[PDB]
């Protein structure tokens, strides 16, 4: 279930974002950076797509799953739901430019991934994803799946 | 006779028709977006509505084949009504070719007055694997304009 | 309850047969009024503005798990359309042998504008002939041309 | 306890409750009205019609009928039962008693035969048939509970 | 021409005049008397009824009557239109168009899924049932054009 | 009411009824001994193991088995809930419950996955069959209901 | 990733079990017994196969990794190779008696899942392992895959 795989990203890169913004030691030693799996005092942010009901259902259950059984709390989750795969660009830019947002999980179904022709779609969906984690200093997992 | 039977066709189907009904689902997400949250003790869960009373649409449309583009804008202008949206809320911009659709999109999403932006086009030679460049940047040019100005944009174009 | 609410209910059976009460609860109210400019051909067409309109929904208690999921997504519909949650009137019957002698007694009333049937059907280890399958279709049918008006007619077979 | 006796009789005492609530006193808004039928049997009128066919298995569902509902709160006063030789003639003895203005349901209880070919069954048809139009038609609740043996 | 719409569209005029002669007066007698349909449309005020589901099929067939009409007479004014989602509910809308005092006759257009997989369709039956028991009752003519898929 | 969750609850109440009865006190003859389990709920301690895989229903079925206890006379402060990521490990959790002095009966809820041919699960077979060897061994009631998705 | 899924099922085993052992509240609510995904202070047991070397070897990395993220300590881990997948049962048992390991886990490959005729060698992996769960009341994970 890549549902688990992409939410599982989220907590460990809120707990490195906070490291990072803390103080690190005083020298004496070689300096080191890591984020730990636990998701208390975290929040998130959650938005998937409509199209492919059977298949886009079962990978959100995975991520709050994935949340709830690492220590955190169901009452920090918010979900978005958009129309069509087009729309998670978009839509996850409003959502990650609320301040009490930590992390923000994109799940989509794409339906073709050997011609050009498709491409035009797919690329757009990672390319503006890309493109809001390093404006918005926040992270954003890419847990999108083709069939 | 003609004018009979192009009236009684029906644009359903069409994929004007999905373009103008995710404008209306995303207008009505990013209302409720910039409200109040909620009160807690539940997880949230946000969607649009389909109500279209209210809103104001803006189309842009190319001139090749025309006896086909046609439909798929009328197909977009019955959405609206469809729904309860006014007739004469929306907007229609026409344009010479595909490769301008942008441009021209980007002056009506740039106005106060306008909530969502709908795009409708034609792409030629389709069957073929090499990488087309007038094809790449209208899609790329559609996706850039709606993060910048935080204003949705709907993209439905066929293919010969 | 949250994962059961996040599950999404857009595109079945219960979405579509709302969606088609909506839009004949609008038609037949055009044609109570009076005719058009008589310039050309009169082509009616119900509108999905559900604003001020009124709907039951007839569903039966067999195989609880799934059933849920069809009369949440009429549920949903109306709402999704513009239609306030408080013109709603639900009734739940055992089997589908009762859902036409229940929505027999919703259609009377002069406060209901469509009514919506959801059940299950039973699929036997042959493709035989089913009495019970069979009499429920017949029965709803044959209200909607007594009654003046349009009953949809959504379920499935396990 | 679970014959099908039991499980067609548990209709008729849930409908007899759902009928009187939904045409009595109406809502008040601020929710969505929610109409579902109790299981007390109490105050409920009831009418039984059973064939003779198979008198083996039919005496074993009818007593189940009573079972079911004077263990639920019912009286052995009020219940009717009413004979017939076989499947055809339910339709019509069901339509006299249900026409009763004092009797609130109608149960049917019949054994059924297989016949030659999965072509329709001609009396089969009918008693279903025959039933559902009856309860239409008088406003009133019938239960239909057969075996195909 | 070849398809079901020609069809089912010309038997609407050729009985509209038929029943034209039989509610006036009566022959001249002293030879046997023979009721003839004329295929002469003017005059006459039609309804058409079709369904959305199929759009690839329906909409062939809608302006295959609309040709059928305009080209044995028919006039423009007087054609009135209706669509409906699904072929499930052509009758209840015919019903509310085939009772208007103003329409002469009622034309039914609908696509059926193809099935024969098994004995019996639960869908298709329905409609055709429908449509020939409301002729029956409101006495006037309406025609079937429903082809299966 | 009618999930499996109702119909594997009502199991293990009858069984604590029916092995007190059947090792208690003797009979006295004059006739043959008949033993059947009491519905009756009072006094009684219950366990529940269930799987984590499918949260949706599973949650569903859990729900029941409480609210079938509690409705036939149970109380809150005697059931034990113990839950496991998957349908492998339900034998070995409910051992650990079963061997407990103060426990009467054990019941297992899961939910199964279809596999790829007709030839046996080799995960399906060893839930089922580790869990009726506990019983033998240990002489307590196990119940055993699973839904296959 | 099977191996990653079946490792992390031990961690929560482990919890679960030392739950039991202790004490649970005094009434006044409905008492519920629960495993948390933390893996300090726990001793696991790993056992591979040796047969198809290109797939068992990614399988085993996932097992170790999964221990070291989720709080675990590496100096815990043993591990037992064994030449085929007939003889994992045997080497657990043995593995499984010592008092010092919490949690046992196996690793395997198996060539076909389509005839009644390699069966028997499937079936007898499973049933070993079921039987020594029970017997000796210490959690064993089937994490072995099919190809």
């Amino acid at each position: 279930n890549k549902g688990w795989e992409a939410a599982l990203s989220a907590i460990e890169m809120a707990n490195l974002f906070k490291s990072l913004r803390g103080t690190g030691g005083s020298g004496s030693s070689m300096e080191i950076y890591e984020g730990k799996l636990t998701a208390e005092g975290l929040r998130f942010g959650i938005v998937a797509s409509r199209f492919n009901h059977a298949l886009v259902d079962r990978l959100v259950e995975g991520a709050i799953d994935s949340i709830v059984r690492h220590g955190g709390r169901e009452e920090d989750i918010t979900l978005v739901r958009v129309p069509g795969s087009w729309e998670i660009p978009v839509a996850a830019g409003e959502l990650a430019r609320k301040e009490d947002i930590d992390a923000v999980i994109a799940i989509g179904v794409l339906i073709r991934g050997c011609t050009p022709h498709f491409d035009y779609i797919a690329s757009e969906v990672s390319k503006g994803l890309a493109n809001l984690s390093l404006e918005l200093r926040k992270p954003i997992t890419f847990g999108v799946i083709t069939a």
